[PDB]
């Protein structure tokens, strides 16, 4: 069992954006993934137990919503598994190890369509030019792309932005990181209503929802990636006496008069057994009173929608 990269002949690779209308730009906040397509031959000499490698770009992860990601097993229309693979996140490398298969078939060949996303931990700033590099064995291919993030939606003092940062499909939960008042306006009587009522899907807002609120210090860092990797850096201001569930699968949060931005970390659950409007969706709305003489107020909204892309590997061969 040894590394057989030298016995692997890549016949065609290609890096691709998952969206046909943003070239050179990845809408990291629109779930635009990167696509790595590669085809390669596997020498007859390779044997059951041997391993090979595939490198996704250093600034990307197999998924932008989980961690426990599987690498597509390499199979053929026959059902037999040709090779399975593990993934090392420190180096962003996949390692496929061949099965009995390479001892039974000859003139073997396979193709991979590996999907990937921008690793926000490595790219937290809007407009970050990168030279991504994908590689299968000894053949690599490059591309130049610019990462772009969302801007906050606003109206008078109301202004926010959200993004899903994690999903537990095994336990039916989703993490939404919300930025309340990122523009530092003086927001009077701010109220944030979080809802499981989406127009295309939903989540469940109830007494099992975990809500964490943090205050962003004066000129403290607020990554355009819209994902917080180490919450310990911020002043925790949670206070459930200010969070009252609503009458409509929602929750209200009284922030009173604020001048700083806050981060709201929400963990909610979803029902995986719907027959329609099956998409996981959650909508945040920020309300503020913009007139002390009229009691009049303005809103700003932001919603999110779980969106993924799957990877895969097909192969084939001739009996020896």
């Amino acid at each position: 069992g040894s590394n057989v990269n030298h016995l692997i002949k890549v016949t065609d690779q290609s890096i691709t954006e998952g969206y046909d209308d943003s070239d050179g730009i990845i809408k990291a906040h629109d779930a635009e993934n990167l696509i790595y397509d590669v085809t390669f031959e596997v020498d007859d000499k390779v044997k059951s137990g041997d391993t090979m490698t595939v490198n996704i770009d250093k600034n990307t992860v197999p998924s932008d919503l989980t961690d426990s990601f599987a690498i597509p097993k390499i199979k053929d229309n026959s059902g037999e598994i040709i090779a399975t693979g593990t993934y090392d996140n420190t180096n962003k490398q996949i390692t496929y190890t061949f099965t009995d298969y390479v001892d039974k078939y000859c003139n073997i060949k396979a193709h991979l369509k590996l999907t990937s996303y921008i690793d926000k931990s490595k790219v937290p700033n809007n407009n970050t030019k990168l030279d991504v590099e994908y590689k299968t064995a000894l053949s690599s291919v490059n591309k130049t792309i610019t990462v772009e993030y969302q801007k906050p939606n606003e109206n008078r003092t109301a202004n926010l932005q959200s993004m899903f940062t994690n999903i537990d499909t095994k336990n039916h939960t989703v993490e939404q990181t919300i930025y309340i008042n990122p523009l530092r306006y003086s927001a009077k009587e701010t109220n944030v209503n979080i809802s499981g009522n989406g127009d295309e899907g939903s989540t469940i807002i109830d007494d099992s929802t975990i809500i964490k609120v943090y205050k962003v210090g004066d000129n403290q860092n607020l990554p355009d990636s819209n994902r917080i990797y180490d919450y310990s850096e911020y002043e925790d201001v949670t206070n459930d006496d200010y969070a009252q569930l609503g009458n409509n699968n929602d929750v209200n949060i009284n922030f009173g008069n604020i001048d700083s931005p806050y981060i709201i970390k929400v963990i909610s659950k979803y029902d995986p057994n719907k027959d329609d409007y099956t998409t996981i969706q959650q909508t945040v709305t920020m309300q503020t009173t913009i007139n002390e003489y009229t009691g009049e107020f303005r809103t700003a909204s932001y919603d999110n929608t779980i969106a993924f892309s799957t990877s895969s590997g097909q192969g084939q061969g001739d009996l020896c």
